[PDB]
């Protein structure tokens, strides 16, 4: 639904990027998040691309996808309005201090399941929607620790083929999921000891893979390893990942 800029009461900034910034906001009493595009080119081609993007978001409806709630479609305030997740990015949540005590194995496995559900949903659109930029910093977490894929750089989550500048693949983000599941199970930062360029070489050309603790749950380790096969088409679909994760959380 269309939203007039004046109807938004902007609050404290909660994020930012290339597009611009993100701010919590009050909207007719409702608590929302507003993505404010700062670019000052309001010519048709751009406004139209924006409108086109907004029409896509309107069609994406799933519990584990950030809830679209509206859009400011009038210059000079092009914006996307969504629900507000108060715990922010998954990345910061895992690496903040005390995370291990704050989040038990069962919870972190549920968080993984949430992502798999979102991605399974996205992969089943016609045409399928592939998120090659899938990564923990892109995932958002609400108060109840539910995780949602934010659908609207650095390569530690990019699949080898992507790092090789190869053609787009539907199973590229399955590799990325493998890294996210690894972060969740180990609470380690991926490739913390390499610079971006070294990551590209390691995973893209030397078939290096993040090390799995011998101490880790075998069933979770298996899910991870399967996501990391060099042959993309050999990686399990997200629905298969869901089947494999469901026994564990329960």
């Amino acid at each position: 639904m269309d939203i007039p800029w004046c109807d938004l009461n902007i609050k404290e900034k909660i994020g930012a990027g290339s597009f611009g910034t993100v701010h919590r906001a009050e909207w007719h009493g409702s608590d929302v998040a507003v993505k404010i595009l700062m670019e000052q080119d309001f010519h048709a081609e751009r406004v139209n691309e924006f409108l086109r993007e907004v029409a896509i978001m309107k069609r994406l409806r799933h519990p584990n996808i950030v809830l679209f709630m509206g859009a400011v479609t009038q210059p000079p305030n092009l914006s996307i309005v969504t629900e507000y997740l108060s715990r922010g990015s998954l990345y910061r949540l895992l690496h903040k201090s005390g995370a291990r005590e704050q989040l038990d194995e069962r919870r972190r496995l549920s968080m993984a399941y949430d992502v798999a559900k979102g991605m399974n949903y996205l992969h089943n659109r016609n045409p399928p929607i592939v998120h090659r930029n899938l990564k923990s910093p892109n995932l958002l977490v609400d108060k109840k620790y539910t995780v949602k894929v934010c659908d609207f750089g650095t390569p530690e989550w990019m699949a080898p083929e992507v790092l090789r500048d190869e053609p787009s693949n539907e199973k590229s983000d399955v590799y990325s999921f493998g890294v996210i599941l690894w972060e969740l199970a180990t609470l380690q930062q991926p490739w913390g000891n390499l610079n971006p360029a070294q990551v590209v070489a390691a995973v893209g050309f030397k078939c290096k893979r993040l090390e799995i603790p011998r101490n880790l749950n075998p069933q979770v380790a298996a899910i991870i390893e399967g996501c990391w096969t060099n042959e993309p088409w050999k990686r399990p679909s997200f629905a298969t990942i869901m089947d494999l994760l469901r026994p564990l959380i329960k």
